[PDB]
């Protein structure tokens, strides 16, 4: 249903197990699983875009910008959508273990305006988030 408490509950969850306590059900555990395998799948290269990753607060909200239009250009898919989050989640970690925690409220926001600005409809019209967790899970 809503896509604020979706991005509340990930971040939550993954800024957790690095046991920074941020203050801010079947489909968290859905998507918690499926970014999980996408992890596994470019561990390669999550090494090497996490030290290519230049993260201040003065670039934060154009690095989200450009990396989320390169994600959608060709389309919307699940896949994407997966990567969408990720890339949410990769960079509040980021900005925790740069001393930056900050930025977390504001990835937050820009992945929760993003999913009701611009991915509200494609969802929609595949039938809500109860699609997404029959294709994963
Ligand atoms: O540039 C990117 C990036 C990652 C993917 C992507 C999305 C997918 C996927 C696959 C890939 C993908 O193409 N990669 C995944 C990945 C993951 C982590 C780090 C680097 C990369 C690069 C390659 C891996 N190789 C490339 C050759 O073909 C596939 C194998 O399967 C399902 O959804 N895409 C982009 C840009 C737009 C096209 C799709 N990031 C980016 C952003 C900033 C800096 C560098 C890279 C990015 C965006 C979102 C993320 O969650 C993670 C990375």
């Amino acid at each position: 249903y809503d896509n604020r408490e979706i991005v509340m509950k990930y971040i939550h969850y993954k800024l957790s197990q690095r046991g920074y306590e941020w203050d801010a059900e079947v489909v968290h555990l859905t998507l918690r699983q499926a970014v999980d395998d996408f992890s596994r799948r470019y561990r390669r290269d999550f090494a090497e875009m996490s030290s290519q990753l230049h993260l201040t607060p003065f670039t934060a909200r154009g690095r989200f910008a450009t990396v989320v239009e390169e994600l959608f250009r060709d389309g919307v898919n699940w896949g994407r959508i997966v990567a969408f989050f990720e890339f949410g989640g990769v960079m509040c970690v980021e900005s925790v273990n740069r001393e930056m925690s900050p930025l977390v409220d504001n990835i937050a926001l820009w992945m929760t305006e993003y999913l009701n600005r611009h991915l509200h409809t494609w969802i929609q019209d595949n039938g809500g988030w109860d699609a997404f967790v029959e294709l994963y899970g």
